[PDB]
């Protein structure tokens, strides 16, 4: 899910940019059809910057100290 919306994130302009004038609730179903037919190493790619950002958040937050 996570790696879906950093993609959606890049991919926006992508979409916007190669089908003007297109509405947002059409681009998030653009968004999902490119996902769809996308190769399944390049999800892979994106669940792990998802996951490596996940162990960042413990590395700030071991040094951040607090609530």
């Amino acid at each position: 899910m996570s790696a879906y919306m950093l993609w959606l994130n890049a991919s926006r302009e992508k979409i916007k940019s190669d089908h003007p004038g297109i509405s947002i609730t059409d681009l998030s179903k653009k968004a999902g059809e490119i996902w769809k037919g996308m190769s399944k190493e390049k999800k892979e790619e994106w669940d792990r910057k998802a996951e490596d950002a996940r162990r960042d958040y413990e590395k700030a937050m071991k040094e951040y100290e607090g609530g």
